[PDB]
């Protein structure tokens, strides 16, 4: 694909605005946004996580106005929605000490977002290659011990919700030329969430050539993970807690040959 | 609104200077700036926080000189007032160890401020959709399990003091075009307050087009939350502690069509 | 004050260099730089801290060469905390971190603050607990009410005396201080580690958005500081604030005003 | 060699893309990416770590198109592969409290990468000069007590994979004129991993004279260490855990005398 | 008076070297470590042994014989041997049952200076009644005012293994001809955070474009790199230090 000039005129720009809800596992009708309580297998060999215990990547395919011209994604505004909810330290929590408030959501977090002109490309990496992934999830197949470091057989597209567990897939750095992705994993059982909100921050999506993601077949792909940490119940059982992510993307028409 | 030229001359500028007091709950006549001690529900179903246990958003609607021209907010200086009061570790606190000083205010904090030409627009997000919020508060209504992640029915305006609880409302990123907002949630029961003060820092409120918040009906809206963390008393009970926030806003007259 | 041109020539510039010592309470003849051990009241209403237990703001009023009305304008500042390495003494009546271990170093809540102005720093009182009874010899918010816990505009003062204004009840008043530049950081928490940077290569410019620095009324420069580094914990677990001196070097130039 | 002009035009640029797998010790057929559990010696004199307990530097030598012209390395994109695998807190782990999730990978980390026109040059520094290093590793020889601080006899080239223990060797700052290297050691038993991923960040490899690494013999040398921390099993045994590193390097032909 | 920079081939030189740490070296096997730290019963009985006190390191480097003076312009510097702190298998105290050894952690001081003369020091004491040992150079005639500021305590960093870190800091009222940088990170659980790269340069020129000017053709390099404490199996703790690399570029400058 050869990239030519940007179109101008009022008609030449468009915006997409939406939110992606988290997919933390939702273990019952009351627990949307939470995983099932986390349990620990006795050995690597016996690791067989329940589906509702595994957070998944979120994805949305957004149809754009029908258009050779392509929509080019230029800027992104994004934020995590509902950061203050984590101030509820009075709901079935475990007191930090005698008479204390509830232990807040804390521990390992993964905050990730991407904007692309096609589905996010994934590479599988397993903590433990013998983990048995549950029916209903899409996971690295034919895993070997090399899957614990790098097995190039594990290639996928983020093309379905509630399907791709966070713990076994990452953005494939060898691909994704037509996507911009950003993530941070903060590990450790006591790490505190640090969540910033503002409507004043824009990320520019253009590459070093001044070209943003180009939307193949007039579709924009948005992906997210916002595992904020773990909620600890009074019993001490812990569940992942996630929040939704807002996206606002500006796009312009670009001619290509 | 189509935006035209800025008015110049001596008459063309004005200043708003004020402070917003925190609304932490004020459980008795000696505890302005604190919440009621936090207690924890037995279950998710039975979460029923009392009003004096819930910090709320602060808001001031400031009338501007009567003026088609509109006042445009251009710059902000802001500061948390009384940061050193958190050095009082000698006042019914809980000794950190035998013979030690009192445990200082620490734990989950939310520091938030916004400047707008109209009320801050809020989206509701609930940690637990089954929480019964108390009489005298304004809270997400007709909550469903989906309210734990994103229920678009929960839209409100920050239009009343000591009413909108921090934990169930955030700025609505889908709206707020005429407001600039900034916030940080730092979670974890042991996080240290880190509070900077200076009279040398200015925030510019202009958007990417060089336009600040435009004050409809000649009112400026200022909003804040400064939950600094929790105070732990001698018996281990914990209360939110908040502080006031200073605002100084420079405004100029702007013609609109 | 209408601010006119800057004077030039050899005679037109001057320097102020000094250190301000901390005022932590100094409970005896051997404990300069420390507070008395901290004790805790059993109720808010019985919080009666002793004077030697309360860190205070430090202030220095520095006479400048005597001076159409010309005023000395403060333009740049170099500053740093003096004696940072002293906190490496972990062998001196400290509480061992664990069996056979070294002494716990100074740590916990810090307040690091400095200001340069052409008049006394202006203060606003805010109280953690309005019923705290501050001791004789300190200058404290008077006629305190429960509103003093968040904002009571009656509590206005000038930082105009050393060893007198307790840190915990006063802050720079953001509604005033047009003729001062101030900078402070509170880091709270009992386990917080001191992070103290030193260098002779860092300068802070004191000019405001209009290119004007503090103008020294009556040819006096006002320097203020607090450097509570944390608490020292002794063998028995008693804790005392520990403070350090602060170095100031300020460059000034002559400025005509109308 | 005098460095002359860059060649421009059709085949004057080339690109190298690969991943380096971690060499953490791999104590059995199921544990690629992990070390053997760490044992502690009784005294300094008796320190004798087994080969499979010692992470090693990784290196790859990449042949470039055959070319006086030399390939010049100009830019690097790099990232750690499989960051999300650290969210597996459900297998063979040690609960962080009664009924809690498993303790995530945490503690001492070393993240390091280099790009050069020849092998990374190493200087040996030993924590304990009396450590008996195992057969099959390449370590500072003829160690003396000075080796604990600086013994200039300890020079090596990172010229073999799975051979040079991380704890024995650092990049030699007195050499490496023709390499760019970057590393961070984060110590402490409880430090949280903080791992950022993005395809939008580039490192420029040019020195202050605008010259990048020049590839002798048309070979590019890539080196890495990514010890992310330690995994703790149910019984408290701890093992280093490493992850692969992606490299994409852009190169240009440079004329030299 | 500082005049113009000399140019041409012969007008630049570079200095490269390492400074070894001076942590106390309590025996023939423990270079880079202090003696185990012990704690006095009271302030008035504080009497640290020599081998328990880390000291400032200093090197005076002779430059090519040259009024011209060598001017130090840039610096590249890093801590050498950062990865050695990954030895958690050597007589350490297990973090928990069956765990690895606790790594080096706790209070650190990382400091370096480049000057055209000895670094000037000001003394400040944690406890003025500390009895400092024979073989160290320490603030003399100490009073309670030495705990905050006693201008009597002035010295030059003119000897290795002599000036204890805890007694002395760079004197900010002097050092016109030196550039110095240091960070104290306190607290007993503080994790070392150590960066290495050959791509970072510090410019030594002041606001007037003038770097340290080397009196008598000597360059002065000083360092402290106390990385933290190593805890042994029995809980005893010792300071651990590491060497520091310096690369300095100098140019000939005419002075009056």
């Amino acid at each position: 694909v050869e990239v030519l000039e940007v179109k101008t005129g009022v008609d030449s720009i468009t915006e997409v605005e939406c939110f992606l809800t988290p997919e933390m596992g939702d273990p019952d009708e009351h627990l949307r946004g939470f995983s099932k309580s986390i349990s620990i297998s006795d050995t690597f060999e016996s690791d067989s996580p329940n589906r509702d215990m595994l957070p998944c990547y979120s994805v949305a395919r957004i149809p754009l106005p029908n258009l050779i011209l392509m929509w080019e994604a230029v800027t992104l505004k994004t934020e995590v929605i509902g950061v203050t909810s984590l101030m509820n330290v009075h709901s079935n929590g475990q007191a930090t000490h005698d008479n204390g408030a509830g232990k807040p959501v804390q521990g390992t977090s993964f905050h990730f977002f991407s904007v692309g002109g096609e589905a996010l490309e994934l590479q599988g990496v397993l903590f433990n290659y013998r983990t048995k992934y549950p029916d209903g999830t899409i996971f690295p197949k034919n895993a070997t011990v090399q899957s614990q470091v790098m097995n190039t057989e594990h290639k996928a597209y983020l093309d379905k919700n509630k399907a791709y567990p966070v713990e076994c897939w990452v953005p494939d750095p060898t691909r994704n030329e037509n996507t911009r992705y950003f993530g941070t994993l903060t590990g450790g059982e006591n790490v505190p969430p640090v969540l910033h909100i503002t409507n004043t921050a824009t990320t520019v999506l253009l590459d070093e050539f001044g070209v943003g993601p180009l939307c193949k077949g007039d579709n924009l792909y948005l992906s997210a993970v916002d595992v904020c940490g773990m909620f600890t119940n009074r019993s001490g059982y812990q569940q992942w807690r996630g929040l939704s992510r807002y996206f606002k993307v500006q796009l312009r028409k670009r001619r290509v040959k």
